[PDB]
């Protein structure tokens, strides 16, 4: 067995965005895990980690295109261009915890079962950690990431607030994903 | 922020049984928790919890009658009675996380959506923790525990390798649930 | 083949209880049944469904935890000791033809196939018959009634109105489970 | 308060349904009902029905053509020349206890909502029940029957075993359908 | 490889019926092709094919009782008898591109696959498509045409604007069912 | 209206490619389209695509990373490279007209609302046309294309055999995306 540090936040949120992506880099490099994996709609979390990274390679994961306005993107290509200049990789697909799914249960009524899957994630978990799988999935489907530890971020709403090292799978054999450490998240959810 | 200790087991299941006890019933002396609620499907973690409870209140959830062949218990009468006589309560009713969609999955086909959560915690956090979850809900609405933090306590197949920290609801508001901190786990959960 | 009485009652619900206790007593008795499994939210069917059993077992099965408001109990505790005392046993558990399916179509939405099931047969056969199955499975898993006939009891909203002769089964097994007789239901349901 | 006889038959299926017949008869003629609802895959209930229906409109609900071989009928030409000769309505129809999820969940896996309401209509009252049901929304949705009591006869695999009043409805509003009341069933239906 | 005229309309709906029926029996004709199934919810479209058929056997398939209002047939039974009269078959069933799942989904919830099937082929090629293959299944389930190529009609509302050659199937054999060709379709479904 | 030609195909599959590419940039340039949407799983599609072009911008759209083996690619990157070099764009991510519930389907059984939609398209259409549609959310979701016309083409297994002018949607808004034209596909699926 091995007694490690975990880090529970009082609030869940923004405002826990710096400490999630320390704690996620520290954990990480302790590892020798090689990828940060992070979720940014409009792309602070992901220029926050690229600073905070100390030579880990940051994917980061954004909106599918339309996830606002069809056709439209929530990151804009000034900050996209930066991302990549400072060497970050961008998955931008479809998101895997919902998919076609949601159109069905948005226009028609009545939720899937990856709806929810989702929806018991975000309630025990918090929606950072689901948002951790989430993006992992993702990741692993866009190529963006092996079949090897990493170490994912996300949060509530906006910047950061839960850090895993997840083993990932893909979209035919999710259950094949693993949760291995959770680094940190809030105590409180909502 | 609170930085905890979190424990890590090399291994998945019943090996694991006495240490997760352990740290069970520490963290729940940390915060005054008053409750451990134990799965205990013949009556063994039941037993080594109240030996190791040291005053909390020990809630055991068991298997329903017919689990294994209908109309039996796989705990039996003399064990039962020992936990009784040693101040356990004894949760014994339907399996939340699947009900009688597990009915129509076996003998008709497709599964549900709350076996499909079922399925995901198993994947994602291990057996244990899906446990764990699944036997706060039911000791909830089998009247057992209050609407405050529990520690709760499961494993993979036989006794327990996952404690955690949960805030309970019942089954007509499931994503009230809410893990709040997870005191141990297998990293490696198969 | 058996020639047997049937009553049918003019109108659901509450002003039938008396008579449909009395002849699901007269039933059991015919046939040798031992016990009476009867719903009672409040436990005013309960208490009649005592003073009117002419020794036989009353198990009474009782709304879960939860039902109206998170964390109590529609049955108060003088209501459940007295009726202890008379010698009923009392089933509190999960409603299991909704189970945590209901916790998803209500914050979600779509019902499943377990409340698809609930709703034809409130709708064909009249609540208090839905009612009658729904609390044999949960007498059945708690480990109340063997799975042997028994008479069940269930009625529109409170009281009782629909009596069966059943073959109980679990959640595990519900196609076992059998209506062998219709004792007496409301002609008009609704 | 109305006391009625029903009959329970010690098995189910082909052996009762002549005193099926019978008592289905028995029964609409003491309402004033005139309509006879009658499942016959091949024809020879149907043909029973005509002779012994003394006066009440007999509508016949066979298989949909394709039920064993597509773009084949069970029931054949000269069978049904001759029902029609005698003044039977001929239903043939898609069945609506199943419909187009059945290719679904034969070729794809997993079962509807449908298909499971149907199971649990077999199971708790037997096939002739879940037939009685499924042949009375059929007959009104063919617009062979008016929305007012008509009785019902369906059974297990051939002939009939169960019999019922039944106030119909259609496939948009299924559950305005209601059983009135149950004539004759088997007690033992498997 | 054939190559072969298609007519895309500029607007859906019942303007272009006239065009559509002249169409659909033009390619019939090059085909050899014997029946010309029709939608038609109040007589219009049939009466206009039964003029333009040339030939051809006209199947009309209308709504099932009660679509509107329960017990009710949107077409009248002056219109039936003329349509008999000049040789027409008539189809009154069940819709099967939704059936009963559309009183689950309108009473209590959420859509089936069926009828995200029915969408989807409402939305990606117009409802008149989802009509030409609904009323096929329909036609060849009520035994009014046989397991061979036929030309389908259907329309966005009233009228006609789509017409399909199709190899008809049935409710449980739905994936065998194909579109060989599409004679004509709205452009602009909406 | 518009007469327009469409190309039926004896055979589906491979055997189509070139004419359905030819067909394909035909309707394109017809119309002022500017993009060509190309299913291309190991790189034969898409590279025959770019040399049939004729100025149109190629967007290839190709398997899933782990689609036959976990953390693989089908398309090796010496053909990616060739692709990138000669301007196509390159889709890689989740098939949405599956996602994660085909993970679900796969270990647990049961099909979702997507695989049904799936299934049908498939069946009425042939997997080319499903395969356009499919291509066309994923190129929208991922940012590759606007939601303006396009021309998409897909296959039966290799190559290609089915081109549509379609205007995309996104997961989030599946039921805006529309067929406009179907240009080619086989008469025969299957
Ligand atoms: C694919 C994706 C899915 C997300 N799902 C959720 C969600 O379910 N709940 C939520 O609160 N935030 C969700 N988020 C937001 C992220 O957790 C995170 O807070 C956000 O992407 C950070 O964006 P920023 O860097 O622009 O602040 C999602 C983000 C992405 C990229
Ligand atoms: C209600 C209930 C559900 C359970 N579900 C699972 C399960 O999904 N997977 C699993 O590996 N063990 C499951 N278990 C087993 C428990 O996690 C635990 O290992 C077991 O109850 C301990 O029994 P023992 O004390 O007799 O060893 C379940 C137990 C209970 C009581
Ligand atoms: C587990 C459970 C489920 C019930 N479900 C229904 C229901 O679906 N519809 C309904 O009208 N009443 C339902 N009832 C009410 C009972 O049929 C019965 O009328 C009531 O429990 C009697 O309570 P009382 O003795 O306090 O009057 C349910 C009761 C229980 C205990
Ligand atoms: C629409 C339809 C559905 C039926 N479904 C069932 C069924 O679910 N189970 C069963 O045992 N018989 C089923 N049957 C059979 C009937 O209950 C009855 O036994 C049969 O139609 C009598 O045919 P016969 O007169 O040729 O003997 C069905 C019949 C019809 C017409
Ligand atoms: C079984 C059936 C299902 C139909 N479903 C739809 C539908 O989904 N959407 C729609 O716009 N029209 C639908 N229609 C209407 C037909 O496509 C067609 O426009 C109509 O039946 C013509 O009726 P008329 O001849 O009285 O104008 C349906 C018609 C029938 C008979
Ligand atoms: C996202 C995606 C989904 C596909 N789904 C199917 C399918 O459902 N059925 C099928 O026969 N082919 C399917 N294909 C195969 C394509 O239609 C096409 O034949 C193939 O990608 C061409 O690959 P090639 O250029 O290496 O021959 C799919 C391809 C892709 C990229």
């Amino acid at each position: 067995h091995m007694e490690k540090k975990i880090v529970y936040f009082n609030k869940p949120g923004r405002e826990n965005t710096e400490e999630t992506l320390r704690l996620a880099v520290e954990r990480a490099k302790e590892l020798g895990i090689k990828h940060l994996v992070v979720a940014s709609s409009y792309g602070d979390t992901a220029m926050k980690a690229l600073e905070m990274a100390e030579g880990l390679e940051v994917v980061v994961v954004t909106y599918h295109t339309g996830f606002v306005r069809e056709g439209e993107n929530t990151m804009p290509p000034e900050v996209e261009e930066e991302l990549r200049k400072r060497g970050a990789k961008i998955v931008r697909q479809s998101h895997i915890l919902s998919g076609l799914e949601r159109s069905i249960s948005r226009k028609l009524g009545g939720v899937s079962r990856t709806e929810a899957i989702a929806e018991a994630l975000r309630s025990l978990f918090g929606h950072g950690l689901k948002v951790c799988v989430e993006i992992t999935i993702m990741a692993a489907d866009s190529g963006a990431i092996p079949i090897e530890e990493v170490v994912a971020v996300g949060g509530r709403s906006r910047g950061a607030d839960t850090a895993v090292v997840i083993r990932p799978a893909h979209m035919n054999n999710f259950f094949d994903a693993e949760i291995k450490e959770i680094i940190c998240m809030p105590r409180n959810k909502r």
